[PDB]
């Protein structure tokens, strides 16, 4: 029963907290979340990502719960928190530099460039495509950073956030995994739901069941291997 | 200002929630959290500790979210929902047996043994008695169970564990890092404020500046070597 009308996209201001996460910086810059990206607690993010995008519990407790952990603060983050290197936040991601050798906070168009040229030939993404990019963000990591780091937590994640672009910026069936290029250009680019480009918040909720083979067949794709300690811990608070 | 006569000890009953942690489990015992031992947010556990044991927020704020992790609640807890193997729960615990091979839940007569007869001739526990027994704890546990995970996040929690009996259950100095078996007993045995044996909170803050030295101290003293991978990756939800 959420009316979008009554929740227009707005530019942040230059103090409105904004993150490395699309997902979460769309919500807010539509008002599902804070637009100031502050005092953000679980309940928040579940009820936004519902509102917004269909997407359940389950994998917004999971998640929020983890990015929880980047602030100091007993229940609540700011967006910009979640750029706390090896909580959530990883080498190769698909839009945003390595913290090692770059910003590793805000959307980048030189980084952006190798999703924006998948799928040649159609004008959707889809399962094998984002493979292809996790493949070649991952090597480009491996190439140009001496402090990559690349676990199967961090293969899991990267898989799990392009599950996310491929169903919530589809044309309405997330199952089939894949997502029109001009919804989900305009979600990275402007962190802006496409809704004038004709985007709808899915009918079909997106949940756990429903992610999980798709972030196993774009893993399965992506010829990913073990390079290195392959030790999956996590960072469990700021300043330690 | 805490009226401690408003908060009595009471035996939890048969629906009431409880975990592997003597601390919240005491704190849940007298009331300053819920005594059913559901529902239980880290604002309550900060506030709690507070007023229980002058334990600040630093480290309740810290060890409250990464034990969020172990439910599926969005923002809370069951306190039996803290046994979740791998999250903080560990091998080598003071007072439960391995889950490998036994109850990691309930308190175990047996396996406290090691910390009842620790520090013998005289009527205190110590940094020196408290590193002694988490040496035999953990080579107990090497002995004991093929499955043992000892790592430098379990040893960091276990020496953490220690300095919190040592220091919440003191005579009123948590500096010194030593508490009277006499109410290191109680608190173990029956999960009570030692109230009628004499013990008072501390009216010194517990904080992470005065644990961090007992910590390191006890650490230092207990021949500690880590066990195969040395992996310090936490469980981050049930049922993965
Ligand atoms: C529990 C809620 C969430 C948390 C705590 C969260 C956290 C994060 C974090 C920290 C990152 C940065 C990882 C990195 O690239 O280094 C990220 C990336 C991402 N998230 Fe979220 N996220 C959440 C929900 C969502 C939702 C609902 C979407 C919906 C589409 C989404 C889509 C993405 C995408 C596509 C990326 C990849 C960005 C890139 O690689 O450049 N997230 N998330
Ligand atoms: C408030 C002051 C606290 C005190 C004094 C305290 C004390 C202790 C002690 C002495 C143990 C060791 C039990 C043993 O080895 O048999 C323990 C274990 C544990 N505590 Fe706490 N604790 C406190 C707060 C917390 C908090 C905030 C959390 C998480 C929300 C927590 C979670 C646990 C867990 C999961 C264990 C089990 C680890 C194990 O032995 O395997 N504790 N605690
Ligand atoms: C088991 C994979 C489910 C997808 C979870 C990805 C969300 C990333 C945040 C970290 C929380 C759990 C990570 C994980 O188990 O993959
Ligand atoms: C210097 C901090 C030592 C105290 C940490 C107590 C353990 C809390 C549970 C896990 C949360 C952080 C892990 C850690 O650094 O020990
Ligand atoms: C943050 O949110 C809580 C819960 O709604 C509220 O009590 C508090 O006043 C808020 N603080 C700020 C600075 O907005
Ligand atoms: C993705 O689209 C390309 C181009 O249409 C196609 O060759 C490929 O088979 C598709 N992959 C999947 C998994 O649908
Ligand atoms: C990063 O890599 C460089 C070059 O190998 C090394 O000096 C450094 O210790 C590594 N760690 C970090 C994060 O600085
Ligand atoms: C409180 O915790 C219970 C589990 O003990 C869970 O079912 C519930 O969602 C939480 N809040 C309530 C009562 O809705
Ligand atoms: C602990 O107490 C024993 C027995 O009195 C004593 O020998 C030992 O030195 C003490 N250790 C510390 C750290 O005070
Ligand atoms: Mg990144
Ligand atoms: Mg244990």
């Amino acid at each position: 029963a959420v009316d979008f009308s009554a929740h227009p996209w707005k530019a942040p201001g230059p103090n409105d907290s904004r993150g490395p996460c699309p997902g979460l910086n769309t919500l807010a810059n539509h008002g599902f979340l804070p637009r100031n990206g502050r005092n953000i607690s679980v309940p928040m993010i579940v009820k936004a990502g519902f509102e917004g995008y269909n997407v359940q519990s389950d994998i917004l407790i999971l998640a929020g719960k983890v990015g929880m952990l980047t602030s100091r603060e007993a229940d609540t983050i700011s967006l910009e928190d979640l750029k706390l290197h090896g909580t959530i936040e990883h080498d190769a991601s698909l839009s945003r530099e390595d913290v090692a050798i770059g910003d590793n906070l805000h959307f980048n168009e030189a980084i952006f460039t190798t999703l924006a040229n998948s799928n040649p030939g159609a004008d959707v993404y889809n399962i094998s495509s984002a493979a292809q990019v996790q493949h070649d963000r991952l090597a480009d990591s491996v190439a140009r950073n001496p402090n990559v780091t690349n676990t199967d937590l961090t293969a899991t994640i990267r898989s799990s956030e392009s599950a996310f672009y491929l169903t919530v910026m589809s044309a309405g069936d997330p199952l089939r995994g894949e997502a029109p290029k001009k919804f989900v250009n305009v979600f990275f680019q402007e962190e802006r739901m496409p809704i004038k480009e004709g985007w709808k918040r899915s009918t079909t909720p997106i949940n756990l069941p429903l992610l999980g083979p798709i972030i196993d067949r774009i893993t399965e794709l992506s010829d990913w291997k073990p390079t290195g300690d392959n030790c999956g811990a996590i960072v469990l608070g700021p300043g330690l």
